[PDB]
């Protein structure tokens, strides 16, 4: 196994996957690394199994159909994995915890949103469809773009949204387009 957390790239108290060489901090893995379970298989491995069990699941899909899916166990897992892929980028630090808004010339968003709030919402099974998770994730970056206006810091929202969107298209096998 690797000697650093796959998510935050630091050492520490690491749980090792039994079926691949990745390792994780307890609360860096999503869901949080399970108490017992020997062997234990990481989210990466669980996602790869879904694909291997249903190879056709990799055929292209329309985004509108994916969004309307109910949050059955496989879709719950796919959203958890997508969330984890965003935390894998170090720039997610800006979006992880609860924001506050006091900048001359700007007003805070009407509906603040942040990664740890989406993480709790997934853990608490608050989303009934994929659409609820995706809308909160896109709202994080939209709020950031609107608040920061012409400040160059706006770019951090574009960057992390691009990580989200690329991983959304990969994990949910969205049909490739020009
Ligand atoms: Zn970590
Ligand atoms: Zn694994
Ligand atoms: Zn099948």
């Amino acid at each position: 196994n690797s000697n650093i957390c796959e998510v935050c790239n630091k050492w520490g108290r690491l749980f090792c996957c039994d079926t691949c060489p990745r390792s994780f901090h307890e609360h860096c893995h999503i869901p949080s690394v399970e108490a017992n379970k020997n062997p234990w298989s990481c989210i990466f491995c669980r996602i790869k199994t879904i694909q291997e069990r249903c190879p056709e699941s990799q055929s292209g899909h329309q985004e509108s159909e994916v969004l309307m899916r109910q949050m059955l166990p496989e879709e719950q897992l796919k959203c958890e994995f997508l969330l984890l892929k965003v935390y894998c980028d170090s720039k997610s630090c800006f979006f992880a915890s609860e924001p506050y808004y006091n900048r001359e010339g700007s007003q805070g968003p009407q509906k603040p949103m942040w990664l740890n709030k989406v993480k709790t919402s997934l853990n608490e099974q608050m989303y009934t469809r994929v659409e609820g998770f995706v809308q909160d994730m896109r709202l994080i970056f939209h709020n950031h773009k609107e608040f920061y206006r012409e400040d160059k810091f706006t770019r951090l929202g574009i960057q992390v949204q691009d990580i989200f969107e690329k991983n959304f298209r990969n994990i949910f096998a969205i049909q490739e387009t020009s």
